[PDB]
């Protein structure tokens, strides 16, 4: 109860001092108590304390929650990389303008999706995981102390439990390559309609990955220092091949996404702009082995 009195009863800064609506956001200089006020400024931007009545106590419990489930032994997929891609979803809500596409129980269940779909990974060297992730989300939403949904309506509940589901479960890489193409060849001929349930659903999907990814979208020097996490878990845990193998990532992977996201959203458009300069880097580095 020791971290969870100073953070109830802690103030909780702007979003604009917190700088939470760049994209270009880090969190390396961040103590944990630093991101679990970032993250409340996140519900309350969002509107979310507000429309759905959670309680402070409440809402902090469950961010310190959501926090201890996180493995630090694990050198990337732990609570910052969840912290990140939440604050990456916040971005481009606001700053990208999707926030204005979206129902609010969609938003709700983006952001909790987001702090929560990598919930207890033990490291990729230990959509099952995703079940398991969606599992620790669900406990934790049900704890006595930490039920931030219980002042929605049980249909309400039931709607947000079901897009959490869906939006966690989209963070399988696997499912984003399967189901990518119908959104790519949506947009190709501007046919991409968001008042189309399936679509929507199709759309969720896409951002949910191109949050989890966007560490890619980084400016330089963030983006090598994050890549140097995903090393560390990758090969030590538990030429250099490295930069080839980012191009590859960012080949394969992240440019067709955040070039469609853009489409949708013009807004969100640095995501895609940090990626290829990141590209960019990373091949001159490869050219050198
Ligand atoms: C940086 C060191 C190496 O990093 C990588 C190496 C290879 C590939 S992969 O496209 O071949 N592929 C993914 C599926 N699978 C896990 C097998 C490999 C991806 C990464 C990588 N992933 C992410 C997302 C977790 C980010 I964000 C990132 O910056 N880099
Ligand atoms: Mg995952
Ligand atoms: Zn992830």
């Amino acid at each position: 109860t020791r971290e969870l009195q100073s953070l109830a009863a802690a103030v909780v800064p702007s979003a604009q001092t917190l700088k939470i609506t760049d994209f270009s956001f880090s969190d390396f200089e961040l103590s944990d108590l630093e991101t679990a006020l970032c993250t409340i400024r996140m519900f309350t931007d969002l509107n979310l304390v507000q429309n759905f009545q959670m309680k402070h106590e409440v809402l902090c419990r469950w961010i310190l929650s959501v926090k201890k489930n996180y493995r630090k032994n694990v050198a990337y997929h732990n609570w910052r990389h969840a912290f990140n891609t939440a604050q990456c979803m916040f971005a481009a809500l606001k700053a990208g303008k999707i926030q204005n596409k979206l129902t609010d129980l969609e938003i709700l269940a983006l952001l909790i999706a987001a702090l929560s779909h990598d919930l207890d990974h033990r490291g990729v060297n230990n959509s099952i995981m995703e079940h398991h992730h969606f599992d620790q989300c669900l406990m934790i939403l049900n704890s006595p102390g930490n039920q931030i949904l219980s002042g929605l309506s049980i249909e309400e509940y039931k709607t947000t439990l079901k897009i959490i589901k869906q939006a966690i479960l989209a963070t399988d890489l696997a499912l984003y390559i399967k189901r990518r193409g119908e959104f790519f060849e949506l947009i190709r001929k501007n046919q991409f309609n968001l008042e189309d349930p399936h679509q929507k659903e199709l759309f969720l999907a896409m951002l949910m990955t191109a949050c989890d990814l966007s560490a890619i979208t980084k400016p330089w020097p963030i983006q090598q220092r994050i890549a140097e996490l995903v090393a560390t878990e990758f090969f030590d845990q538990g030429k250099n091949k490295i930069p080839s193998m980012q191009v590859g990532f960012i080949d394969a992977i992240c440019l067709q996404l955040y070039e469609a996201l853009t489409h949708v959203s013009e807004d969100c458009f640095p995501l895609l702009d940090g990626c290829r300069k990141n590209r960019q880097k990373w091949q001159a580095l490869a050219e050198q082995q």
